[PDB]
């Protein structure tokens, strides 16, 4: 790919976090607290998963952003409407407004319904997440492996603004407590 010089300075919404998550000050962190962590409950918040979503918000135009994975075990990256349900119990798909992939269980696939197996030689450290609204796309890229493309959703109906979309994952087993880091440009 030669996406770069549409990267685009990503940070974090505080108050679509779900109430687990703990945010760094400069908003290009997060990660799972050990506890529920001291704020009010609101209507933006992820009730049920880890998951927080990006301040900006795109309804044109090609975005690019990176983000850190090492020494995570599980975690879903991408983008989602504004709209997305936050409540309650739901699936990854284009349907629900996600384009989405994920890292389960040794395995990547791509948030279709149902979802698709990915091939990926070289375990990614830094993904790279590119839209272009217009067109219909959104791709992601393994920046461990100078680039190459992991998938590519094409014909999207985002059916209004998108936001950056980020599931930090449950920390059951002691070995997913690291962050997702937003990577400098
Ligand atoms: O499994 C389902 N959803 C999710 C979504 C996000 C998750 N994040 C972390 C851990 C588990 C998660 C599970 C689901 C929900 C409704 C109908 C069918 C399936």
């Amino acid at each position: 790919h030669h996406h770069h010089h549409h990267m685009v300075h990503i940070t974090l919404d505080r108050n679509t976090a779900n109430s687990w998550l703990i945010i760094s000050k400069d908003r290009r962190q997060v990660r799972m607290g050990d506890t529920h962590q001291n704020v009010s409950d609101n209507k933006e918040r992820f009730s049920n998963y880890p998951m927080v979503l990006g301040a900006q918000r795109f309804s044109s135009g090609k975005m690019y952003w990176e983000v850190d994975v090492t020494q995570k075990e599980a975690w879903d990256l991408g983008v989602c409407r504004d709209s997305v349900q936050r409540k309650g119990q739901f699936s990854l798909s284009p349907e629900n407004g996600f384009w989405t992939i994920w890292l389960w269980q040794d395995s990547y696939e791509a948030g279709t319904s149902p979802q698709t197996t990915l091939h990926i030689q070289v375990p990614p450290c830094q993904i790279g997440i590119f839209v272009d609204y217009e067109a219909g796309v959104v791709s992601f890229y393994n920046i461990t492996d100078h680039g190459s493309l992991i998938y590519t959703f094409s014909e999207c109906v985002f059916a209004g603004p998108l936001r950056p979309f980020f599931n930090v994952g449950f920390n059951y087993s002691g070995g997913n407590a690291a962050p997702l880091k937003l990577c400098p440009l």
